[PDB]
């Protein structure tokens, strides 16, 4: 019978928050998306006979290491376990800013939250509740069974059992690489990665390829070479991939889906057989082309295109919707494209994983567990592993010779060069490539920190300009 082939790819990253001077994690994310969301997305194989695939950037890896191991130096983290009557002005001061930055989420629906943010000065009793309904609020699906009772509580918590929270927070970290371990020896999901510090690959090989989607603007001249660091992003990722799982990667996510001619050549020679991209890339780059096929880049290497709405119905729109609804509209397309086509479709739903929970109800819970509910009973729905993905046999392929360099956001790199600050972190990289010492260099090519460049408005924006700042000092010394 005519199947339909879906594919879920759940891509994690972080970049390096641990400040190499002090060896400070200077922001909290890598710890609170571990407690909600990297343990817990693949847990959900443990529940439903579905496959589900991932991607982990290698230097979130080794920050979720670090944490396991009990050594990770968490400034805002301190903030949180100190008793109130320890806290400094300025941590209080962080606590407040961080809950207000966090507020309108709907994990952070807590009564409680409410009285204390309306209060004008907080005593030791209400900020050992903000301390402890900020943690609680990044529960995961596995402990919000264990933690019940503090949950359903929701006020007048102790020093003890915001420490009991955080006890069993970092039992989630010490288990969170050995359940993608499990996972993928079970069969029921196949782990990749991506270039180590989750670099703009295309970019480092040929910055010209900017040019292609967005001929008028202006960037630096690169007057030395970053080909080899490209190289060494790949080749370091996939022995820090073999460190932890054992096999060499032939399955990369290329960050933010950027992909060039020469970028897919540089995967082909490391020994990449499939990377999947988005579908503007597909559409700029093919007439007539449908995301439903397994393409063949020169015959080189696999390519798979993501449907770029199905993943934006999950990434921007559900969390607004009932789940129920939400897991019947996805049904509802996902019939569509199998009545729309005589062959059978490979569907590539492809996303972050950790971000976009925080905005649903019961972070996202209710909306996966009827999503992978349902998808387990659909006969004509097969989830495949990305290894079944490359080796099947019945699907329908197609040849390509070219591809119109980009990335995921509007198929074009704006978001990361082209501007006057943005342009700014690159004249520094160039500048500090030509007396480059050591691989902190490598992670000052990271994509995040050219990300937020130019961004004015975030609380916190400017810890990641400390830190970008700190790795170009680092990797001259
Ligand atoms: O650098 C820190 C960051 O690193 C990782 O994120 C990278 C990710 O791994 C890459 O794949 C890529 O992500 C792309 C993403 O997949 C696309 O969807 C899109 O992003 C859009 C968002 O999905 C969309 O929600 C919206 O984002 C806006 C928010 O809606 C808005 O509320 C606000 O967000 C603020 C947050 O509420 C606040 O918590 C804080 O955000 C922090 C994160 O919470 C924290 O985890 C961490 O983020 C990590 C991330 O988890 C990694 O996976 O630090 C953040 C900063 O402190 O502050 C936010 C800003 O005030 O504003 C945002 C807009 O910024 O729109 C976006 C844009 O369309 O595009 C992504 C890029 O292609 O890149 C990311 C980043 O490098």
């Amino acid at each position: 019978m005519k199947k339909l082939f879906l594919v879920f790819w759940w891509h994690m990253h972080q970049p390096l928050y641990r400040e190499p001077y002090t060896g400070e994690y200077l922001l909290p994310w890598t710890f609170f998306h571990a407690v909600k969301d990297y343990y817990d997305m693949p847990a959900y194989l443990k529940d439903f006979e579905i496959k589900l695939n991932f991607n982990l950037t290698p230097v979130l890896i080794d920050q979720i290491q670090e944490y396991a191991q009990g050594k990770a130096k968490d400034v805002f983290l301190e903030a949180i376990r100190k008793d109130p009557d320890d806290l400094e002005k300025e941590e209080v001061e962080k606590l407040i800013e961080f809950t207000k930055l966090n507020y309108e989420k709907p994990i952070y629906r807590f009564e409680r939250i409410r009285e204390l943010m309306n209060k004008e000065k907080l005593n030791r009793e209400e900020l050992l509740d903000l301390q402890t309904l900020n943690l609680l609020a990044w529960c995961g699906r596995t402990l919000r069974k264990d933690l019940k009772d503090l949950l359903n509580k929701g006020r007048n918590y102790t020093q003890e059992e915001k420490e009991y929270v955080l006890n069993k927070y970092f039992e989630i970290i010490k288990k969170t690489l050995s359940i993608y371990r499990e996972i993928k020896e079970e069969g029921k999901g196949s782990v990749s990665t991506s270039p180590y510090y989750h670099p703009l690959i295309p970019i480092l090989l040929n910055p010209n390829c900017v040019y292609e989607t967005t001929p008028n603007v202006k960037i630096p001249d690169f007057a030395v070479s970053f080909r080899e660091d490209a190289s060494k992003h790949v080749e370091l990722a996939k022995e820090k991939y073999f460190e932890i799982f054992g096999e060499h990667p032939v399955y990369m996510w290329p960050p933010e889906a950027s992909v060039s001619n020469e970028a897919l050549e540089l995967y082909y020679e490391k020994g990449i057989n499939m990377l999947a991209t988005d579908e503007v890339i597909l559409k700029n780059s093919v007439e007539r082309a449908s995301p439903y096929l397994r393409y063949y880049f020169r015959e080189l290497i696999s390519v798979f295109f993501r449907d770029k709405t199905l993943s934006d119905l999950i990434g921007f729109s559900y969390h607004a919707w009932n789940a129920e609804d939400a897991v019947r509209d996805f049904i509802g397309r996902l019939k569509k494209i199998h009545e729309s086509v005589d062959f059978q479709p490979v569907v590539f739903v492809v996303l972050n994983g950790e971000n976009c929970w925080e905005y649903y109800e019961e972070n996202g819970i209710p909306f996966l567990e009827k999503l992978y509910s349902t998808l387990e009973k659909e006969e004509w729905i097969e989830t495949l592993t990305l290894e079944e993905a490359m080796r099947k046999e019945d699907v329908k392929t197609e040849v390509i010779e070219s591809v119109k360099a980009g990335t995921w956001f509007d198929g074009n790199f704006l978001k990361w060069i082209g501007n006057k600050e943005k342009n700014e972190y690159w004249k520094i990289l160039i500048e500090a490539k030509k007396k480059a010492k050591n691989d902190y260099i490598l992670v000052a090519e990271g994509s995040d920190w050219f990300w937020w460049q130019g961004e004015e408005k975030a609380p916190f924006v400017e810890v990641f300009d400390k830190l970008f700042r700190s790795f170009v000092r680092r990797a001259q010394e």
